[PDB]
């Protein structure tokens, strides 16, 4: 009868963050084919550059999920809890050029983004429960989802105070 | 006139990742400059815990955007390009209990999720362009958006090969 | 001709902190001397507990009102003035239980609050003047009096920055 | 289903203790850390004194709420419950002088007042519940609120028998 | 009856130094929100640069205002005097470019200016008295106020001898 | 043809800061080269003090105007730009006494104020443009010019937040 209550603040409003699909067919094994860490290459990239878009994924598990959480008493630590984490890092390499002037040089613009999710898990932790924390981390940066980029832009401007 | 090509593989289909808003009112500034990392406390949590949900936002910028990327020739480095980086880390503290049994203990379960993004930004780089990199990082894990959690389940199960 | 000016910042607005009366009839002397320190016990409490609500009062006075205030020069120390001080400490023990479930255990929740007022009194120091310092000590915690409890809630939550 | 009962004696009558607001705008951090203890200085005071009015705030919390309350048995100690505590200390320095006689010397009159609230909080402990203990601590000293100052005057006069 | 005589040379002539207002609405907290040192950012600046106009203000007070003034005898040092100082530093970043030729590069020109005012203050020191020393420091550089820039220009030319 | 944009927030309103001239005749060259700092003595002061009012002027120039500014890319550094800097420090020595009382002591009160300005100067930078930076540094402190002293009073009172 145990239930999991997120101890958060959640609103009534909802927004659509619109993801465009990324096909698996163009991706190729690079390192760690069988192992807990894998790195893929997107071969839908410019043949002739030295850099090409990669995305890696790796998973980690720990037996002691409360190791870094000392402000929690043992009397409240679930002794059946196990720590599951995963980590993705996508690097892509954009190309700026204009077809108008071929004299003008082509530049390579690197971009990288990484997400690390580390949950404690017991028998009542669900897939959607864990998905919720990613969506709540995203929510304050994209408060209208794909609609406007206002908070994102102010993060690019160097204005870290998002809630004030 | 220069255009930016995301050297990358995209698809035709699109999914909705449905974000639920997080109201800004309950968050309280706790620590940090703009020069340091800003930290907020979600005060809409169980007061009777000594751990409470926090999300933090840090962002930093550099005039040397190619410092980490080694295999990009100078002839391809945009001299006007700048490095813009931001980093968020949300820690929430879930609570498991059941109203069926006043005699059975309650446990607090820690969860953390962190997103870092470093874009090379030039004149033609738009806020939408930069949101694209986060959206493409997310898309392989949530290929149907909020619809299903199959690939996320794999990542938690310890299977890192999203693409196979 | 002498007037006393509080050297403070005060506003135009006012608010009602609404007190509910504490009947004297039930309290009983438990310890101390009727000269210096007295501890009353609220007999309006449960018989069956070893703890019962008690409020203590304690007065002292000194001919050396500037003893700890070293940074006031003698040219500005009023030689007629004299130090008066009182201290109250209320301890109440709350009782939590649900009448729906008599199997569910009852708990005792201790709560305690103390006020210490030390004034330097001179000929022109009045009752109302000395009340003013208690009122101005409270006003930061109760900016709207009984109207809301927001700043008090912040104090309990552990957020000491009340003036920002 | 659990309810919290104050184990106290309360009356039917109510009175307004009327607070005048303390503007936050003039206060300035002078010492401490923004985490535990902070001391603000009222810049709305005289430049020419080495002493200026200052109000300090200080919060602490503990996982052992029954540490000093030895006379409560473990069968009645709520294991979920946790100790929260705050402390405020306002020091203001009054200025006595008559404008009629500028030959007559001006004096500095120090006044100081401190409030310490330590509650054991549990899931059902509310903001208003914790405010109640401060209000019931005040009510013996201010039986009519701002209406008269008689009991406060007795305290200053040195007469600690407030309930008779 | 004490009066403050500036021990200076002052003329009969006066000039208008014409200040154009700087609105507070565009300015944003950066560091030290509550503390004695604050740094603001002018967000009416170019979004896309790495540098943006800031102005900081910080205040300092000292108990020993005669510390660095040894040529003054104790018999003439006001023992009630207190040292108050403040310091502002404004950095702005100009942009030179012509809309005629977009080939031509845009340059960023940094400019910085700082004012430090450190007064001894007694009960008879007035706001306008302290304002006077800033106006007298400015007076020889801008002897016709906003009218002509002759002495300013000769300071930019490296000709320090202003009175000869 | 290149134009200079002060990347900055300005307002429509203008105030007069009323400067009173300082006659050059009473000042006497005391120390310093053009290579050193020039120092003048205001000989229109009380001879019977061993301290007398002095104002000094130093100015220095460098071919490397971006040395202190780190986050400006070379692609945005004007190769023709030069750094012009000047620095003035006025010390006056006030005198407090009263003609009402020959028996009461006189005191001398030191005051100092210093302005430093370092502009990046290029072909298009005019003397007026450079005066602008001093005028905009002054304007937040004197938002109504010589009219009122409210913000200056705050700075002296120890409240650094001019903009809030």
């Amino acid at each position: 009868s145990y239930t999991i209550d997120i101890n958060c603040s959640t609103g009534d409003t909802q927004a659509n963050l619109v993801l465009t699909e990324i096909p698996a067919e163009p991706y190729v094994h690079v390192s760690g084919d069988n192992k807990s860490t894998i790195e893929y290459l997107d071969t839908g990239s410019d043949n002739s550059l030295l850099v090409r878009p990669t995305q890696q994924f790796n998973c980690v598990s720990s037996q002691y999920p409360y190791r870094n959480y000392s402000k929690i008493p043992r009397s409240q630590q679930d002794p059946l809890a196990v720590r599951r984490e995963f980590y993705t890092r996508r690097v892509e390499y954009w190309r700026k050029a204009d077809a108008s002037n071929v004299d003008a040089p082509e530049y390579t613009l690197p971009q990288s983004c990484s997400i690390r999710l580390a949950s404690t898990v017991t028998k009542e932790t669900t897939a959607a429960d864990i998905a919720g924390i990613v969506l709540r981390t995203l929510a304050p940066i994209f408060p209208n989802g794909s609609g406007d980029w206002i908070k994102l832009q102010q993060l690019i401007d160097g204005l870290p105070r998002i809630f004030g």
